[PDB]
């Protein structure tokens, strides 16, 4: 009931208090762990909410005033009355932080006070939300000295009118199924790019062409929209050595940006929510570019290495992964846009664990997704025992809209 | 019920049944998982159950479940039990058990092999000596001149737990490490502190960068004794890289057999407190973890001095680079000196293919994810996108303590 974890490298031990406000499952049981699973009223409203309001007052060093007290009694007295309630900007910023600070699977979160919050609650139409993410896209790009941010769209209701943007980022390459039989532009987004043109994009057909976002306000029909392409900051991706490199003709862009998560705040949920920040390298080099689902570029690669690729034991994919990761690494750096390498973002993380431990008895962590998917035990985090478990506010994952509206 | 997990690069379903038969704890609740966590005297009582539940496992295996001989072997246990408040496997359960504990040894991504493993009967072993004489044979039969074959000796069962055989060894080889009095270390530091033991012990040290330790062992309970592995029966291979000449002037060289020493066999409730297991190694496990962690031989900086690496800052990647050259150079050397290796691609991929087989046909394969991926390239091995369960099946190999943690000196 009071947890160590140890670092095996160090032989540092932190003791985790935090746990024991742990509200939601994990998935696993006593019989089953089930650590490596991608996905495991009135009534239900008020503890939520006092639970929430509880911990805002806590950390504003105002926990029992009257304030507090007050605003429970007035919090109660809204539910009672319209069954729901609003948050005050001040807890909706708090909250934010909050959900991200609790992110067990971000490895970024050193940063998770630096948060802009952007209160889209007044929003009601899709050419509104067009407008606060054109606006979301451009003050976090920053002319590429990125700037984390939400955008908080109005919180759900009956169900029957969620806001959602359907993007799962809101930045995303287009994919399309060939009769060639193989698969043009990024094979992960085919099916949404299918809905695009089912809804009425008309597609350029090409390898890299930023997707248009697909926005629902108030549970109505989605509508299309092109983000103004002076608005989507992207990198042509060079070799520091080799100079082939750059007539693979890749790209990337800036910012990365979540758009398909649901943001739970003191029980209210938040079903449209974009947030951004910036790119670890190996998001792109390792899983983008080298996933066999993905752009799947190691076989073209290695060739143009003229590396052994007769016998797995050569290594070629491990020897062109990496060059792949300089690559983009140095793409970034030299066209100034803001990006981190796995080893500088874990040592990191190492830190903000320490300081969560220090400061807040403890810090979710998900070894699975914290772990770089290259050079893992180079890495600090890859020896660092993790305790992972849910904590409120949260991101949370939610249908893909398509399964879910009704039209 | 049932539980399905996914691949998330190839789209397979698969449903676990087999979970269904899990005892054990695993360290998760539905509050937290431990999933990350390294390390998460039996009376009759427990013991008739556990016996039972391992004997009708074995004879439902060969397919004589119910039989006569079924029921009088369940007899004849029960009887020696509330007799001798123990009892003894057969030689063909003994076989059985083994196998079958390296089947459900979930962090271990060789199990494809699972059921070619050679098992050597050690139990009528009295003395230290005769453990010594006996682990020498299982090192030279396992090396095999190179061509390495997978193998297990089992010494006797734990009594009354006052008369443990131990291997105070973590592997049967290793090499010694020595802390300086500058700070730094000279050969393993992972071994340090059992190098120390074994100097305390009476063990000349050479004090290399290389020196294999001496064995350290345990028998009915006493104090341990040393012995020196004949050097002729300890196959090693220098470390040289295709194309990087300067490769083995770094003076690299490993053992070629990895050999598990430290581990608890738990089978029908019997505890077999020394049971060294031996395979091959995965071309990582040397490369990445044992030359690269900053807590081993950390051999990064070296190697990228050498390559002329930028190691300026971190972005270069030059670590990274780095680690895949020394990968290469490992895996080279041991295939140039025929000695049985596997490299990480070519071990995880067997893995994927063994995990559904055992889901086809056993309804189940418990999989420790933490453990399975590589430490190196992670998400272009298969493993990386494979969902799995984690899971205690028994039989199984465990965790003990060390040693000198809990041994009661005789003096
Ligand atoms: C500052 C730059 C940031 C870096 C380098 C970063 C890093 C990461 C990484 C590496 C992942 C794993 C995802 C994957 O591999 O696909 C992750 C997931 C996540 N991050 Fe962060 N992050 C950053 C900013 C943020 C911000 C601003 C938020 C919230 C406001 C956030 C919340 C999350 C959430 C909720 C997930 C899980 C996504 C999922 O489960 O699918 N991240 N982030
Ligand atoms: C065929 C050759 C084999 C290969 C390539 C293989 C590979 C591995 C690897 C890579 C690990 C993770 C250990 C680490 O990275 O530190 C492992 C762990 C394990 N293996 Fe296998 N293995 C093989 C044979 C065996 C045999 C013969 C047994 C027992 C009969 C066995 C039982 C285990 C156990 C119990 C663990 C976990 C050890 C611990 O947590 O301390 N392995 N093996
Ligand atoms: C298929 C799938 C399902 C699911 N639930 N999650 C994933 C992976 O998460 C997708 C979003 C990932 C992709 N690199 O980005 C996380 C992230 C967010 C932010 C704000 C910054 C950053 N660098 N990285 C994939
Ligand atoms: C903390 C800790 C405790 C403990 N008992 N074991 C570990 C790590 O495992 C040590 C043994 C590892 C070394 N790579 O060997 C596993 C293995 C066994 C066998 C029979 C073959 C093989 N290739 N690999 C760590
Ligand atoms: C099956 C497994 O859970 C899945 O492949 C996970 C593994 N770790 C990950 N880690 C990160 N950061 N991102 C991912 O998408 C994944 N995928
Ligand atoms: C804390 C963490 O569990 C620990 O470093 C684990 C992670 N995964 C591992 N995986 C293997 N194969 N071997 C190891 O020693 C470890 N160490
Ligand atoms: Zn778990």
């Amino acid at each position: 009931r009071f947890l160590k974890v140890k670092n095996w490298e160090t032989d540092v031990v932190l003791t985790d208090t935090l746990h024991l406000k742990s509200t939601l499952e994990t998935g696993c049981t006593e019989h089953i762990c089930m650590g490596s699973i991608m996905l495991p009223t009135k009534d239900q409203l008020f503890p939520l909410a006092k639970e929430f309001l509880d911990q805002y007052y806590s950390s504003i060093k105002r926990f029992g005033s009257k304030a507090h007290m007050d605003r429970l009694e007035e919090v109660n007295k809204e539910i009672e009355s319209t069954s729901t309630y609003q948050l005050k900007d001040t807890e909706l910023i708090y909250g934010a932080k909050h959900a991200w600070r609790n992110a067990s699977r971000c490895v970024g979160r050193i940063q998770w006070s630096k948060l802009q919050v952007f209160d889209a609650r007044d929003c009601t139409t899709a050419h509104g939300m067009f407008n606060y993410i054109c606006n979301h896209v451009k003050y976090a790009t920053n002319k590429g000295n990125l700037r984390s941010a939400i955008t908080i769209f109005p919180q759900r209701t009956d169900g029957k009118h969620d806001f959602r943007v359907w993007n799962s980022q809101l930045i995303r390459y287009a994919g399309y199924k060939q009769p060639d039989g193989s698969t043009l532009g990024d094979p992960a987004n085919v099916q949404f790019t299918e809905i695009c043109i089912q809804q009425g994009w008309k597609a350029p057909r090409g390898r890299f062409d930023v997707l248009p976002l697909l926005l629902q306000a108030n549970g109505n029909d989605p509508e299309l929209f092109q983000i103004p392409p002076e608005l989507v900051l992207e990198v042509p991706i060079r070799h520091p050595k080799f100079d082939w490199f750059k007539d693979l003709g890749l790209k990337w862009y800036g910012l990365p940006a979540v758009s398909n998560m649901l943001l739970e705040i003191g029980g209210l949920e938040f079903s449209a929510c974009p947030f951004s920040g910036w790119y670890m390298g190996t998001e792109i080099g390792v899983r983008d570019y080298c996933d066999n689902s993905r752009y799947n570029i190691l076989e073209e690669v290695a060739k143009k290495m003229d590396l052994d690729m007769r016998k797995t034991s050569s290594l070629w994919k491990d020897q062109a992964l990496v060059e792949i990761n300089i690559a983009v690494l140095y793409s970034f750096q030299s066209d100034k846009v803001t990006i981190v390498d796995h080893h500088s973002a874990t040592e990191s993380f190492i830190k903000h664990m320490e300081n969560e431990y220090r400061c807040r008895g403890g810090c979710p962590a998900d070894w699975v997704w914290i772990v770089p998917p290259m050079s893992g035990s180079i890495t600090p985090v890859f020896h660092q025992e993790m305790l992972n478990y849910r904590l409120t506010p949260s991101f949370e994952y939610q249908p893909d809209p398509w399964n879910t509206h009704v039209w």
